[PDB]
């Protein structure tokens, strides 16, 4: 490997990432403007908790959907065996999505892109678990903080999901040097664009974490009752 390489690896994470980031960011921002009435947010409200549950996990299957195409389109990541494959999917694509997320929030009024418009989180009352949502509002919050561009998302999130420490894995050393490649990558972008202080700042992999495990257990609940 060298800087040519890195940079190569660099640039091909981000075209993996343009191609499969579901929606434009141009599109999220162009409508900042379009926020829910309280008319339409107590129509939100009214709903049962199944409905909204209903939008919510098509929203995310859609969601992962696109965070699988992404992985795919990273170079090592198809010639994993297969089992390693689910492995990390398993374990990364809802912490990418998770992460995804950001580009939907607006900060500056803390609400949410849901369904086209911009919402904040009392438009998801129904679903009766507002420690969750606030959660991740609060997460999606920290990181438009930081004012996260598209190629960090790009970086960050494969690095997510190629992680060699996923336990499962069967050809665990084929990951560290994806994994190993991915972190170069990721760092010497950071200095070409001269966002060494970000770092420092990101959530710790623990938050991401126990974030989506809350996540992945209220999901659970809800798919018990009403697949
Ligand atoms: C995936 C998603 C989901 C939501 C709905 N949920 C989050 C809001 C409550 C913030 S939920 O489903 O995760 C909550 C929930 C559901 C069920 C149980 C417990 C908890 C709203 C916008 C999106 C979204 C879609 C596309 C992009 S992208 C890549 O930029 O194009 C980014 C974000």
């Amino acid at each position: 490997a060298s800087l040519t390489e890195i940079e190569h690896l660099v640039q091909s994470v981000c075209k993996s990432y343009r191609e499969t980031c579901q929606l434009r960011l141009e599109d999220l921002l162009r409508q900042r403007s379009n926020i829910f009435s309280r008319e339409e947010v107590t129509g939100y409200q009214r709903k049962s908790m199944w409905e909204m549950w209903e939008r919510c996990a098509h929203h995310l299957t859609e969601a992962i959907q696109y965070v699988v195409e992404f992985a795919k389109r990273l170079s090592g990541f198809m010639e994993l065996c297969q089992n390693d494959q689910i492995v990390l999917l398993k374990a990364g694509a809802m912490e990418v999505v998770l992460v995804r997320m950001c580009r939907a929030y607006n900060a500056d009024n803390r609400t949410v892109f849901f369904e086209g418009k911009y919402g904040g989180m009392e438009l998801f009352r129904a679903l009766g678990c507002s420690e969750l949502i606030s959660s991740i509002f609060d997460f999606s919050h920290s990181l438009s903080a930081l004012h996260f561009s598209e190629d960090e998302i790009a970086l960050y999130t494969a690095l997510v999901l190629i992680n060699a420490h996923r336990p499962g894995l069967q050809e665990k050393r084929k990951v560290e040097q994806l994994q190993y490649n991915l972190e170069l990558a990721f760092h010497h972008h950071l200095c070409k664009t001269h966002r060494q202080s970000i770092l420092a700042k990101l959530p710790p992999k623990g938050k991401l974490r126990s974030l989506c495990s809350q996540h992945v257990e209220r999901l659970q609940i809800f798919q018990h009752l009403h697949p």
